[PDB]
C-alpha cells in the first residue's frame, strides 16, 4: 500500500496472509473455512495467516492454517488476469473471535464513487522498495468504469473495476494482491492489477467480486 496508514492491530480482521515460507499475498476469510484471493496468488504449499498485524513477530492473535485446497476460477485468464479470483479451503476451521472474522459478500454491485477501504502488507514506495511488517490500510474511491477504460485501453473487461487516485501517490501495490476492498461492509473487490503503483492515471485494478458470488456459493456448498 502507497500513500496509506498504518491500519492497527487486528482491525480488519478479515485480511489474511498467504505464507509460502514468507508472506506473498493477501487474501479475506469469508467464513471459518474458506479465503478469497486472487487467482494470480495461486501456489501450492500455502499457510494461511489469520490475526496477524506484525508478519515478522507472533504477537499472540495468530491463527496459523494449512490450505487443503485451492480453487482458481475456471475462467481464469493469467495474461488478461479476467476472473482474478480463488478460493483457499483451511485445512481446520479458524476459531473466529474479535480480532479473527468473516467479512459478508455482497448483494449488488458496488456504485462508483463509493470510498471503500483496501489493505495489505505489500510494498509502500511508488518508486522503490520498501515492505512494511505491520499492516497498512487506505481509503480510496470507486472509479467510473469510463474512467478505467480510458486509463487502461483495451485491457478492462466487466470483472474489473478501478479504485485509487489518478494524480497519483495513493494505490495498492506488489504484496498486496489478492487482498481486500471493502466497500459498505462488504468484500466488493480482490487487489489484481495496475501499471506500476500510485503513477498518475494509472489506478489500481481490482476483481469485481459481486459477478463472482454464484460460483463462491455453489463452490463452498460443494467442497
Ligand atoms: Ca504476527
Amino acid at each position: 500500500i502507497v500513500g496509506g496508514y498504518t491500519c492497527g492491530a487486528n482491525t480488519v480482521p478479515y485480511q489474511v496472509s498467504l505464507n509460502s515460507g514468507y508472506h506473498f499475498c493477501g487474501g479475506s476469510l469469508i467464513n471459518s473455512q474458506w479465503v478469497v484471493s486472487a487467482a494470480h496468488c495461486y501456489k501450492s504449499g500455502i499457510q494461511v495467516r489469520l490475526g496477524e498485524d506484525n508478519i515478522n513477530v507472533v504477537e499472540g492473535n495468530e491463527q496459523f492454517i494449512s490450505a487443503s485446497k485451492s480453487i482458481v476460477h475456471p475462467s481464469y485468464n493469467s495474461n488478461t488476469l479476467n476472473n482474478d479470483i480463488m478460493l483457499i479451503k483451511l485445512k481446520s476451521a479458524a476459531s473466529l473471535n474479535s480480532r479473527v472474522a468473516s467479512i459478508s459478500l455482497p448483494t449488488s454491485c458496488a456504485s462508483a464513487g463509493t470510498q471503500c477501504l483496501i489493505s495489505g502488507w505489500g510494498n509502500t514506495k511508488s518508486s522503490g522498495t520498501s515492505y512494511p511488517d505491520v499492516l497498512k490500510c487506505l481509503k480510496a474511491p470507486i472509479l467510473s468504469d469510463s474512467s478505467c477504460k480510458s486509463a487502461y485501453p483495451g485491457q478492462i473487461t466487466s470483472n474489473m473495476f478501478c479504485a485509487g487516485y489518478l494524480e497519483g501517490g495513493k494505490d495498492s501495490c506488489q504484496g498486496d494482491s489478492g487482498g481486500p476492498v471493502v466497500c459498505s461492509g462488504k468484500l466488493q473487490g480482490i487487489v489484481s492489477w495496475g501499471s506500476g503503483c500510485a503513477q498518475k492515471n494509472k489506478p489500481g485494478v481490482y476483481t469485481k467480486v459481486c459477478n463472482y458470488v454464484s460460483w463462491i456459493k455453489q463452490t463452498i456448498a460443494s467442497n
